[PDB]
């Protein structure tokens, strides 16, 4: 299945960011990520992916369609504007593995923040 996620310069959140920012998915899922606004991208964080996924990193202001396979946790950001909070959790599969450690990775205050608000 797919799941729709905009890109947006203000949202229910504040600036900067996806909506939503809490993806849940399935092996086999794909997220497409819409540039509503221009100015964002999506690329996965270092080390906040699980084990065997692959790095990606879209375009500024280009579709992205992302094909989920590996389970676990991953943080997504925009580029540009990861220090103003622009984040996305997908969550691949149950129970994923690593979002203890994604929680407790180093982070921006405000990405942290918005972090610990989606996953609640
Ligand atoms: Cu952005």
């Amino acid at each position: 299945e797919n799941i729709e996620v905009h890109m947006l310069n203000k949202g229910a959140e504040g600036a900067m960011v996806f909506e939503p920012a809490y993806i849940k998915a399935n092996p086999g899922d794909t997220v497409t990520f819409i540039p509503v606004d221009k100015g964002h991208n999506v690329e996965s964080i270092k080390d906040m992916i699980p084990e065997g996924a692959e790095k990606f990193k879209s375009k500024i202001n280009e579709n992205y369609v992302l094909t989920v396979t590996q389970p676990g946790a991953y943080l997504v950001k925009c580029t540009p504007h990861y220090a103003m909070g622009m984040i996305a959790l997908i969550a691949v599969g149950d129970s994923p593995a690593n979002l203890d450690q994604i929680v407790s990775a180093k982070k921006p205050k405000i990405v942290q923040e918005r972090l610990e608000k989606v996953i609640a």
